[PDB]
């Protein structure tokens, strides 16, 4: 039964063989059979014998065409982020300035003690965030876990009409420093992400369990009436910042987790997380579906006041792995309901 495995929903971390790293969607239904997937977040620890990049030694000429200077608005541990498009630069001219003593890492003994500075001084000294760069840090040969090339059904989307995401179904790399913000937020589509710290200093996240993700929304339109009544979904924007002390206070369920340079976080369908870089550090992430996420996709409710905002057509999906529902499906009488606890049919083979 879904609901008897990980019933906390909490954070689970996965330590597996080279054996069962080679196969990406065969793992991926593997954590979900051990119900990792309900605490929308999970860590996995690739066998030491692995390196998607023999040296990163040469990149401090690469360009960061776009790099976000970010504004932090609030109190009250809720806070609203602001981004301003800087200049670009070279990873070499970034990591100077990260290291610099106007931004580098303030120093601490326990995660706790950071953790609290992080909240304490969001809205102070503003960061630069070299994000979503387009590229991809791994060698042209390496076939476990190569984010450029998963080889999930998400290829789907490109394969049918030509259509590419950047970051969704293309990677983005993102250099850190010292207090740089990643918001509350569900994937596109609600779909899963890969993220992988290919080097530099940690990677903290916050993270919702998708069966409580309604109570988070249910939270944050009250306390930002204004933007949910501009916005059917207003998270998406990626603006919106939370406090754990606010989630605590409200009694929304919630975990934390720390991200070390070479190891892997799998966010799951509807899994809202949030979270901050340590200092200069490199995150290389893209999404990726299973049939399990099919579902999700047909109901994610969208940014309704943009028109850049991502939409992939579900059509494709429905047609070749739920055909029986097809005809109900496009005359809008689908009623299905998620059961958040299940994991995908792929991992029938462990269930
Ligand atoms: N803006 C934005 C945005 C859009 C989609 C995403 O998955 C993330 C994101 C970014 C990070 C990160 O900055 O490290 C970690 C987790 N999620 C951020
Ligand atoms: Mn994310
Ligand atoms: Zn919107």
């Amino acid at each position: 039964e879904s609901e008897t495995l990980n019933p906390s929903a909490r954070i689970m971390t996965f330590y597996p063989t080279m054996e069962e790293f080679r196969n990406f969607s065969r793992y991926i239904a593997y954590i979900e059979s051990q119900g990792a997937h309900r605490a929308g977040l999970a860590k996995v620890v690739p066998p030491k014998e692995w390196k998607p990049r023999a040296s990163y030694d040469d990149i401090d000429d690469l360009v960061i065409p776009a790099p976000i200077q970010q504004l932090v608005t609030g109190q009250s541990g809720l806070f609203t982020q602001y981004n301003i498009q800087k200049k670009a630069m070279t990873v070499r001219e970034f990591r100077k300035i990260a290291n610099s003593d106007k931004y580098c890492t303030p120093r601490y003994s326990e995660f706790e003690e950071l953790e609290r500075k992080y909240w304490k001084n969001l809205t102070f000294n503003p960061p630069i965030y070299g994000a979503d760069v387009n590229g991809t840090l791994y060698e042209k040969h390496v076939d476990e876990w190569n984010i450029g090339r998963l080889r999930t059904i998400l290829d789907l989307v490109e394969k049918e009409s030509g259509i590419t995401i950047e970051g969704v179904n293309t990677p983005y790399l993102y250099f850190g420093m010292w207090k740089t913000s990643f918001a509350w937020h569900t994937e596109d589509m609600d779909l899963y992400s890969i993220n992988y710290l290919h080097f530099g200093e940690p990677k903290s996240w916050y993270s919702v369990p998708p069966e409580h993700g309604k109570r988070l929304e249910r939270l944050a339109k009250g306390f930002f009436p204004g933007s949910a009544q501009s916005c059917e979904a207003f998270l998406r924007h990626k603006m919106t910042l939370i406090s754990p002390l606010m989630l605590k206070k409200y009694g929304i369920p919630f975990d934390k987790v720390t991200q070390e340079a070479g190891e892997f976080m799998i966010t799951f369908p509807y899994g809202y997380h949030a979270g901050f870089n340590h200092g200069f550090n490199c995150a290389e992430s893209t999404n990726f579906a299973t049939r399990r996420w099919i579902e999700y996709g047909k109901q994610a409710v969208l940014c309704s006041c943009r028109k850049d905002m991502v939409k992939i057509s579900m059509d494709v999906f429905v047609r070749k792995f739920q055909p029986e529902r097809y005809k109900l499906w496009k005359a809008g009488k689908d009623n299905t309901v998620i059961d958040h606890t299940l994991p995908t049919p792929e991992a029938a083979e462990f269930l």
